[PDB]
Order: structure tokens, then sequence, then C-alpha cells
């Protein structure tokens, strides 16, 4: 496990942040910062959609070629103001996409999967009664980078009852880049505030995969004062990318 707070410390300067960086196939820890901001959990926020992508695919409720159907009002983000494919919804982290499936697959169902993925606390009561549609979103479910590695590993080493296809179909749409090296880099980001205070938490995790397939899952993550503009998955995720380009896997 190689200590790479001389590189990450500046990066996550001004708030408390953390990156992980383990072998997905033999969860040997790679690289790590900050192992004390690693166990706290907190609220995944977008990067629950990697959850609920698996969910929605095995449930089946979702292909790839499912076209989310905007209805044509306005959803907060530009982005989103329009029909959305699990590809996009990813991208551009469309939450009413996931309030849609949530809805569709049930919380009897996310509970289930919650428990099948071990996922954080499970808490998926929310809150008043949003919990389907808000529960990730700086609310009560929460999740500790330590295990949102570990959740990714499971993802990739198809270590979870679910559809390998849904397995496989989630990490495609969490495609983003090939790093500097050409290695493979899939992620999500995750941002909000912390109820009751003006803390940024901020996530970018996800997967890397060299040139010659071999599996890395990584999770960058930080609180921190960030003011009043929600910057702290672009934090989180430019770190990632800064650090991961600096591993050169
Ligand atoms: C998920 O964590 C939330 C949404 N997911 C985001 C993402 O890109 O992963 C974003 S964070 C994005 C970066 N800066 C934007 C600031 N908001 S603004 N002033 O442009 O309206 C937001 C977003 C929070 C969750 C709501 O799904």
């Amino acid at each position: 496990s190689t200590d790479i707070s001389t590189v990450a410390s500046p990066l996550f300067e001004g708030t408390e942040g953390c990156f992980l960086l383990y072998d997905a196939s033999t969860n040997a820890e790679i690289a790590q910062f900050n192992k004390a901001k690693c166990a706290t959990q907190m609220a995944p926020d977008s990067t629950f959609k990697i959850a609920l992508s698996l969910m929605a695919f095995d449930a089946e409720i979702i292909d790839q070629k499912t076209i989310f159907k905007w209805d044509k009002t306005p959803k907060g983000m530009e982005i989103w103001n329009s029909n959305h494919t699990p590809k996009t919804w990813m991208q551009f982290s469309v939450v009413w996409v996931s309030q849609e499936i949530t809805q569709k697959i049930g919380l009897n169902k996310i509970k289930n999967y919650l428990k099948d993925f071990d996922y954080g606390n499970q808490d998926f009561s929310g809150d008043r009664n949003n919990g389907l549609t808000e529960a990730w979103l700086e609310s009560s479910l929460k999740i500790s980078p330590e295990e949102q590695i570990q959740f990714l590993r499971k993802i990739i080493n198809h270590n979870l009852p679910v559809k390998n296809s849904a397995i496989e179909n989630t990490i495609e749409n969490m495609y983003l880049q090939d790093l500097d090296n050409s290695t493979k880099l899939y992620g999500k980001t995750g941002a909000g505030f912390t109820a009751n205070r003006t803390l940024q938490n901020g996530w970018f995790e996800g997967f890397i995969i060299s040139k010659s397939g071999h599996k890395y899952v990584f999770v960058s993550a930080l609180t921190g004062n960030l003011g009043s503009n929600l910057t702290s998955s672009i934090k989180a995720k430019k770190n990632a990318i800064t650090i991961l380009n600096t591993l050169n896997l």
C-alpha cells in the first residue's frame, strides 16, 4: 500500500480528502491517501447511480437501448432537461432518471439489492417518506470510500448476485476517457452538500483498466468547504485523474 500523501495532500488541500486505489482482483491496496477519511461514511450522492444502474439492469427495467422520457419540465441542470439513456444517465448524473428507476424497482427490491451489494449503511429510509427518490442524496444512505472500493471491486470482479450484463452495462456506461497512458478510466462523480451544513461532499470513483486489461478500482472523495458552488466532485475527479496519471497504471 503506497502512501501517496505527497502527491494527494496538495490536491486535497482545503478539504478532508482521500484516495484509494485497489487492485480489483486481489484487493491489494495500491495507493492510499487519508485512511481516516476513507473509513468515513457519507452520502454516495450520484455515485449511487452505479448501484442503481446495476439494480436497473439486473431487474431488467432498463436496457442500453432504453430511452428515459423527459417529462419536458425543468430538472435543475440543463443537461438533465432532455431524454436520456442509461449511458447519459450515468454520464450526466441525471438524477430524475434515478428517481424513475427507484420508483420502478421499488423499495423492497432496492433494500434487497443494498443487501446483495453490501452497500454502506443500506439505509434507504431517506427523510418525508422520500427515501425511494432521495435516500442517496445527502440523506440516509451512507457509504465510506473503503466500502465503495469494495463495492466497486465486487462489480468489476462480477462478485455480485446480479446479471453479468448488468455489471458490464453499468461499467460500460461509466466509461469516461482514456488516461494519459491509454488506461481506461471508468468513473462516476457524486457531489452534494452536507445536510444542515455548507460543506460539500465529493466523490469520483470507478475503475481503471490498463492497456493489458488489468483492473483497478479507485475512489477519490472529499468533504470540504468549497463554498456555494457545488464543485466537490469536479475536484474529486480532477484529483483522481491527476493521481491516476501520476501512478501510471
Ligand atoms: C450527484 O452527485 C448529484 C448530481 N451529480 C453531479 C455530477 O456531475 O456527478 C452533479 S455535481 C455538478 C457539478 N457542479 C454543478 C453545480 N450545480 S449547478 N450550479 O450547475 O446547478 C453540479 C449533481 C449535484 C445529484 C443531484 O444527482
